[PDB]
């Protein structure tokens, strides 16, 4: 879990962009 920085990063990229997850 993660109190800070709570934010849905992923969720604006997967609208963002259409590409598989990276590393």
């Amino acid at each position: 879990r993660a109190v800070i920085y709570k934010i849905p990063y992923n969720a604006i990229a997967s609208r963002w962009i259409i590409a598989p997850k990276k590393c």
